[PDB]
């Protein structure tokens, strides 16, 4: 519907201040066609938003394009990917390239150990900077998941081709999609139903 677009809208938690967002649509979730898949303009993690029901969102409007519209081998290998800090030195993270994104060709789904939610970058770009060492190699999506250690309820959204024991999960009290390998540690107190 707005799939593929680009939005623009306000965002306000309780009493705080309105702030203005820009971004793209990247998919509206099958087995929760309320749920939209965001990118937005310079944030690198994607998002997830029940649009037409979130009361903190505010004056949606779909953008004008105004601009008319293969390292496929990446997707499911592991990586260190290295940024810039602020002291001017390179740090690196190491994570697992999941999937190409949708709507925004040239980009790929990813995910890191030392933050486990989604994030989208331009990965061939990076690559050929010198900044992606590509690492030698080597249903549940629609149910509900709670997590109990801390009592968190959410959905199983997707389920990654390249390495199908990995999912992504929409908790129903944040807006980051959170990954998992359900044969790890760190999915050990998800229960699905
Ligand atoms: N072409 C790029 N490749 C990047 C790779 C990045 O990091 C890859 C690992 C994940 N990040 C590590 C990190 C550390 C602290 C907080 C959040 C994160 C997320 C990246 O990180 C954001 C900067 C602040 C560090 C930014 C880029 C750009 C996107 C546009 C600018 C350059
Ligand atoms: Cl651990």
């Amino acid at each position: 519907n707005i799939v593929g677009c680009r939005i623009q809208h306000g965002w306000k938690e309780g009493n705080g201040p309105v702030t203005q967002w820009k971004g793209t649509v990247l998919d509206q979730v099958p087995v929760n066609p309320s749920l939209y898949l965001i990118k937005y303009d310079g944030f690198d993690c994607v998002y997830g938003l029940e649009l037409n029901k979130d009361e903190r969102v505010s004056a949606l409007e779909v953008l004008p394009d105004r601009v008319a519209t293969l390292a496929d081998t990446m997707i499911g290998k592991a990586v260190e990917h290295m940024f810039e800090t602020e002291d001017g030195s390179k740090d690196e993270w190491r994570g697992m390239v999941l999937a190409r994104a949708p709507v925004m060709n040239t980009w790929f789904y990813i995910t890191y150990e030392k933050d486990p939610v989604l994030y989208m970058y331009q990965l061939l770009d990076d690559y050929k900077e010198g900044d992606l060492r590509i690492m030698p190699d080597s249903s549940l999506v629609g149910k509900q998941v709670e997590y109990a250690k801390s009592k968190r309820t959410g959905m199983v959204i997707h389920q990654v081709e390249a390495k199908p024991s990995v999912y992504f999960i929409k908790f129903d009290d944040d807006f980051h999609i959170y990954v998992y390998d359900l044969v790890k540690t760190s999915a050990e107190n998800l229960y699905f139903q």
